[PDB]
């Protein structure tokens, strides 16, 4: 029996009602105006532009004052971010990567004012995710947000009902096997960790080697315990994936193909890469298939902003 | 006439007297004990171990309580850093890269407690270097340190007398042409920038393309203006280098060779890569030749620590 297909939009539909209401309350207190979310586009990519347009329309639709400040020359994007940080009118900032396409982007993600960083690119949010820190302040008022991409995927699994919503917080994924074909510091590694923290065993795939992320094994630090595995062998990946009942993928290659033999029956497949790295025939094998995150990522990024704003008001004094 | 050769040690000799005296004053106030500098070694590299030993002996020699906490499995190095951050006894922390050998190391460099980060790996010090910020606080008490590697190279040039010590601060390199064969976010890019900020025109070389870093061109941000150049062409590099009277190199390849034809007569050559990327015959062409930074980097890293400590006492209330 062929597997169904769930669109990112359908998942995002769920959050609309929640997000909207939060914005309305904001509008009251802030004399009719909603929060100003700025988006920096500094790359010449049709896909990025398309996504940017999506974020634009979706946010405006909800009631956000969205501004898409496009930069010509890469190096000035930084400067733009600086004055934007100081711009009180600006309530949230996001950057459309790849800007430079290397370490620089990772530098830039640390330039955005932490309080306004809606995507959760700032290092602090990453540490907190790895060390299971829920808040920021001592008095537990300011809740620490998580980077939208992995947070979205999680929410996707929650929607798909994989997260057994009958177990205590941080263990809903107990008896589950997951595999993430990506270990990028921006999404892959954090995603795998985030999953493992919820109970599931994770097979983290990388070009060089594979690893097995599991629950924290220390008392000095509540961080996921990594179990290193054999060097990247094609047939090895197969074995790992076959055991995994949940597979996530995010390889940048526009011509990547995840062998459908690897997919286990009933396996839930999710792709976050801006490209189609999944082989079409995957439908009959996977129980559920989500072609691309995108729209879901946007919803999270938005609600994250709402949390940041609430945090600003919460830390106003 | 063949060019001379200056050893990193000889340069570091200069700072000994300064560093020592600062430590003695510290010893008084802190009942005979000097500052505790911890070094995390988590890589299986003969060179790194050798360097670690050097830092160990040099610091102890000066009067620093040096501890070399070696970690077996990479993933636990992080945890070690955390408890070390909280360890009040620890006055400074440094990490021996490559730990993981990828993005992770860049993640880890942001895990070290900013106040104890002696090498200047933390993002804040990088921003300040790029935005010419001298201090941290509003009242201009806490001076912001710069990452030891590029800071060392600068000090090397200051020693070599390239920095015309008769011009006002931040313009001693005015009529000088420099080229940096490295654009790593950790050293290359910051170094080139740091140089340009002092007046000199910089040719930043990368595997993909070359660029021309120059003085700040904006009023909204005091950041060096980058002039992008043609894609990396071998004979192009030649042209750039020929104009450059000062050449710095840091390519990781143990078998790299910088064609001596590129070197201009009287050109000052410096290498910071842990490997010999310079062709031996370079002596007759270059006016001065510094084989490797190492020892100088250590001295800076040390004095940086002294500044951090002074900053801690300075921000005690
Ligand atoms: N949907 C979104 O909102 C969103 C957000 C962030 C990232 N992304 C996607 O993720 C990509 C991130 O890649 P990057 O720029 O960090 O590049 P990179 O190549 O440095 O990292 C890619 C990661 O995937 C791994 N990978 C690459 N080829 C692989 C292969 N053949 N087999 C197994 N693993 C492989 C790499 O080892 C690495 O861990 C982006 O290009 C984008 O397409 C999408
Ligand atoms: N002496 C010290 O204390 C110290 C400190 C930091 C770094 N280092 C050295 O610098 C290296 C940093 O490299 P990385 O790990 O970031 O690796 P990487 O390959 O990601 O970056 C190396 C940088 O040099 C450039 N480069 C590489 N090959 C080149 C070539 N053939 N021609 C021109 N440019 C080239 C790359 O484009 C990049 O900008 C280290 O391996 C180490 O050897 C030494």
């Amino acid at each position: 029996k062929p597997g169904r297909t769930i669109l990112a939009s359908k998942v995002a539909e769920t959050f609309n009602t929640e997000i909207i209401n939060n914005v309305e309350e904001y509008k009251k207190t802030h004399n009719g105006q909603g929060p100003l979310l700025v988006g920096f586009l500094a790359n010449n990519d049709p896909a990025a532009k398309m996504y940017a347009t999506w974020t634009q329309k979706t946010s405006e639709s909800m009631g956000f004052r969205y501004d898409l400040r496009v930069i010509e020359d890469k190096d000035f994007l930084e400067e733009a971010i600086i004055q934007a940080n100081g711009d009180d009118s600006v309530n949230g900032i996001m950057v459309y990567f790849p800007v430079f396409g290397n370490a620089q982007d990772q530098y830039l993600q640390q330039v955005v004012c932490k309080e306004k960083d809606v995507e959760g690119l700032n290092h602090v949010y990453y540490q907190n995710l790895y060390h299971n820190v829920r808040y920021l302040d001592k008095e537990n008022r300011l809740k620490s947000i998580l980077p939208c991409t992995p947070l979205a995927i999680v929410k996707i699994l929650e929607f798909l009902k994989i997260y057994n919503n009958l177990l205590p917080e941080g263990n809903r994924l107990y008896g589950k096997k997951c595999i993430v074909i990506n270990r990028s510091e921006i999404v892959g590694r954090p995603l795998a960790a985030l999953l493992a923290n919820d109970g599931a065993t994770v097979y983290s795939v990388d070009v060089n080697n594979i690893q097995k992320f599991t629950r924290g094994e220390s008392l000095k630090l509540n961080k996921h315990h990594v179990e290193d595995l054999g060097e990247y062998s094609e047939d090895l990946l197969k074995k790992c994936s076959l055991d995994s009942d949940v597979v996530i993928t995010g390889v940048p290659s526009e011509n990547y193909k995840f062998p459908t033999e690897y997919i286990k029956e009933g396996a839930v497949c999710i792709n976050f890469a801006c490209t189609k790295n999944f082989s079409d025939d995957v439908k009959e094998k996977a129980s559920l298939y989500v072609p691309m995150t995108g729209k879901v990522t946007i919803a999270m990024l938005l609600r994250n902003m709402l949390r940041l704003v609430r945090n600003v008001e919460l830390s106003k004094e």
